[PDB]
């Protein structure tokens, strides 16, 4: 996780597309090590969106140099169907998966727990869900998330699975290091969606 740090934001806060895609491509693999087939479609959703944005970038790397460039080019290129089209739409859903991961990891690092059930991660995952995804899901997918939640590993096991023979405390400090530029980048992407009026609130 500290092997594939995101770059810091440059001074103009424009995120280069190519390095962003390379960086977040390291995230989906972690899903194969959570110990459950329940995670397979989740991995596919995030990976799928990365692939869709990459395929749009690959057509013209210079025109799509930055994430901002993607949104503004597609707005011009598509007309009325935008922002519900192309790499803009894929990144809109990608950012919510990335924010989910962010809120979950930060919650774990901040020592948030259920006193009653201390070695579970259900409260951390639930907070992350509420903050990033829930309002974009209809009732059925919410019900599926609730069920899926029970495939979650124990906290102790989750942390050991992300790690080297290293203490839990060491592993968390490494996660905190990863979260610095990760959080800043996602925040800038959310801000970009707001400024460009590209955010949509349809539920699935």
């Amino acid at each position: 996780l500290a092997e594939h740090l995101l770059k810091p934001l440059p001074a103009d806060k424009q995120i280069e597309t190519g390095p962003f895609l390379e960086a977040v491509s390291h995230l989906p693999p972690f899903f194969d090590c959570l110990g459950s087939p329940v995670f397979t479609p989740i991995k596919a959703d995030i990976s799928g969106n990365i692939t869709k944005i990459k395929a749009v970038y690959d057509t013209n790397p210079a025109k799509f140099r930055t994430l901002q460039n993607i949104l503004e080019v597609e707005k011009e290129m598509y007309g009325a169907e935008w922002p519900k089209v192309g790499a803009t739409l894929a990144l809109m859903w990608l950012k919510r998966g990335l924010r989910f991961i962010q809120v979950f990891l930060q919650s774990i690092c901040d020592g948030e727990r259920d006193e009653n059930h201390p070695n579970l991660i259900r409260v951390n995952a639930t907070k992350a869900y509420e903050m990033a995804l829930k309002k974009y899901h209809g009732w059925i997918v919410q019900k599926i998330f609730q069920a899926a939640l029970y495939a979650a590993p124990y906290k102790s096991d989750f942390l050991k699975a992300l790690s080297q023979n290293v203490t839990e405390e060491e592993c968390l400090e490494k996660i905190r290091l990863f979260l610095v530029n990760y959080t800043a980048t996602i925040d800038v992407i959310y801000e970009m969606y707001t400024q460009m009026n590209a955010e949509l609130n349809y539920k699935v």
